[PDB]
């Protein structure tokens, strides 16, 4: 999260979620992460130390990014599901925007 950012990569995630192959959730995540295949993943939820250590365990397995949104609310919850707060979230392919290769 660069100081501002909050609202562009919500916007940006959102322009790609529209047709890109995104996850929702730990489990959906750990899951898609142990499957290789991910690119991108986002962690917008109050994810302590060993928490946030598997993920990026997971993200350092796959051939990946992580993006840490840690805002301790529920901020990226506007782009994926408006409904759930824990905005943990990874994205596969960014077949829509270029997120996976300029928020890199």
């Amino acid at each position: 999260a660069p100081v501002k950012s909050q609202e562009s990569i919500n916007q940006k995630l959102a322009l790609v979620i529209k047709s890109g192959k995104y996850t929702l959730g730990y489990k959906s995540t750990v899951k898609s992460l142990r499957q290789g295949k991910s690119k991108l993943i986002i962690i917008a939820a109050n994810t302590p130390v060993l928490r946030k250590s598997e993920l990026e365990y997971y993200a350092m397995l796959s051939k990946t990014k992580v993006y840490y949104f840690q805002g301790g609310n529920n901020e990226l919850g506007t782009a994926v599901g408006k409904l759930f707060r824990v905005g943990v979230v990874s994205i596969l392919e960014a077949g829509d925007s270029d997120i996976l290769t300029t928020l890199a």
